[PDB]
């Protein structure tokens, strides 16, 4: 099983603040279905939380939220204790996919084998309540694309990156 992670960041590297995304970019959720679509998605609780209610669970995929809270409640969703128990509830899925927030993002990477990045061209300065993207060393390797122009008018590219 290829265990990937999958996230938007700014340059330099917030992924939320506030409880949201800090930024509107439609591409980048276009992207993120077509990444994800038919597989299992695995997040933290707190990101289950950010998605809005109507908008949840994500359709086409089986949704699972990894609290340590064995008696959370997420309608529409597995909840698992763990990220190990999270990859279990993923069955036979040949590629589940790690859909935020931090701190699930850290606790899947050493599992992980592909990450699909977008990056989005904004000024953000790190605040200390920021959520902040996992840091990859070399033992990741990929290709990046150009830059593009969302809707929206900022730029935005693709990072996808694997390793062994
Ligand atoms: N730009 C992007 O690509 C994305 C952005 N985001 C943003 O990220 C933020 C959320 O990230 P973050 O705050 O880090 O929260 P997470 O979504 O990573 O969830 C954290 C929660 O996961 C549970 N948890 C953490 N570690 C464990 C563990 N070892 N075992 C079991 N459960 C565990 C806990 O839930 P509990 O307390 O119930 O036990 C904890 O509160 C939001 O602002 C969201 O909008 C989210 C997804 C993608
Ligand atoms: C489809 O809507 C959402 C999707 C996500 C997850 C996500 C979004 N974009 C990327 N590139 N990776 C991800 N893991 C996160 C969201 O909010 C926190 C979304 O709703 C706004
Ligand atoms: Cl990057």
């Amino acid at each position: 099983a290829e265990v990937g992670l999958v996230w938007a960041q700014s340059t330099s590297g917030v992924i939320g603040r506030g409880g949201d995304i800090p930024w509107s970019v439609p591409e980048d959720l276009t992207r993120f279905k077509e990444v994800t679509m038919g597989h299992t998605v695995i997040m933290g609780r707190r990101t289950w939380e950010s998605l809005p209610a109507k908008v949840r669970p994500l359709p086409g995929r089986r949704n699972v939220v990894v609290s340590r809270r064995p008696d959370f409640v997420a309608e529409g969703a597995r909840v698992a204790g763990s990220l190990e128990a999270a990859l279990a509830y993923a069955g036979s899925d040949p590629a589940p996919w790690v859909i935020g927030g931090a701190q699930i993002y850290l606790l899947a990477l050493p599992h992980a084998t592909r990450c699909e990045v977008t990056e989005i061209e904004i000024d953000l300065r790190r605040d200390d309540d920021d959520a902040l993207a996992p840091a990859l060393d070399d033992s990741w390797v990929g290709e990046t694309g150009e830059w593009l122009a969302s809707r929206s008018g900022l730029r935005y590219r693709f990072h996808s990156y694997r390793r062994d």
